[PDB]
DNA sequence: ATTGAGGCTGGTCATGGCGCTCATAAATCTGGTATACTTACCCACATTGGGGCTGATTCTG
């Protein structure tokens, strides 16, 4: 059951990594329009990827 | 140098606005979820150090 369930987690992990990295492009395009607003750009498309 | 009274040393009785403590409560402060589709920003000097030559002593085919 540990093992199976680790290899579950870890197929799952995969799966959102890869999503994640998908969509960094649209966090970047999201995060465009606010960087004049007290925040630097880095924080906004980190804020974006938390997102 | 005594004994007859005033001024002044001891404590009575609460008294009274102040401060710490309890409790109520609406305003202030935090966390949370939204599903048509949106995917790569915007000057002049002097000195030391790194990298590319430049021979110049060692070895070579």
């Amino acid at each position: 059951i540990n093992r199976r369930m680790s290899i579950g987690e870890a197929k799952a992990r995969r799966a959102k990594k890869e999503m994640v990295e998908a969509n960094l492009r649209l966090v970047i395009s999201i995060a465009k329009k606010y960087t004049n607003r007290g925040l630097q750009f880095l924080d906004l498309i980190q804020e974006g990827n938390i997102g």
